[PDB]
């Protein structure tokens, strides 16, 4: 009768790894471009801020976020992965960006502010990707 299910509480999941000693890794000119050009251009953009860290669903009062998004990804994670030389090739890093944008389009509705932000960042992303060293 007197248990009202006020605990236990929700939480954020553990964030994506940014280190893994047994993962194969390389430094490539494409991955260096991804850090110096692609990530740094997106990072400084005035629409970057919702994407600069793992989604804090507790702070943002988004209790459904990690019910819907099971492969979370953010630019904070990507930045740390690039700084730690985590990737084997450019494809792995690009796929992380694609995951981040796709999550946003899954979770939100066309025309939401967050979606307008993601769309503009995707546009910049694809512009810089078309100049990837070959
Ligand atoms: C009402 O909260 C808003 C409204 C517009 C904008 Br832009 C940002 C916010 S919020 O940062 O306070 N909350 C928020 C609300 C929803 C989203 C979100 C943030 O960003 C992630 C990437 C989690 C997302 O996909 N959707």
């Amino acid at each position: 009768h007197h248990h009202h299910h006020l605990v236990p509480r929700g939480s954020n999941p553990p964030p994506p790894e940014t280190s893994n000693p047994n993962k194969p890794k390389r430094q490539t000119n494409q991955l260096q471009y991804l850090l110096r050009v692609v990530l740094k251009t997106l990072w400084k953009h005035q629409f970057a801020w919702p994407f600069q860290q793992p989604v804090d669903a507790v702070k943002l009062n988004l209790p459904d976020y990690y019910k819907i998004i099971k492969t979370p990804m953010d630019m904070g994670t990507i930045k740390k992965r690039l700084e730690n030389n985590y990737y084997w090739n450019a494809q792995e890093c690009i796929q992380d960006f694609n995951t981040m944008f796709t999550n946003c389009y899954i979770y939100n509705k066309p025309g939401d502010d967050i979606v307008l932000m993601a769309e503009a960042l995707e546009k910049l992303f694809l512009q810089k990707i078309n100049e990837l060293p070959t």
